């Protein structure tokens, strides 16, 4: 699943602070996100990051 991405910000360099699922530790993390050039683990919360791949 999308889980299994690592931090990836994009092109753009917007200060949209977002979670990913740090897959590299095991946690759900925040990481700066850039509307232009995002991927799938990009969440706006804990909560989704979480959700999504981890209840």
């Amino acid at each position: 699943s999308i889980c299994s991405e690592p931090k990836k910000v994009g092109r753009c360099k917007g200060y949209f602070p977002r979670f990913y699922f740090d897959s590299e530790t095991g946690k759900c993390t925040p990481f700066i996100y850039g509307g232009c050039g995002g991927n799938g683990n990009n969440f706006e919360t804990l909560h989704q990051c979480r959700a999504i791949c981890r209840a």
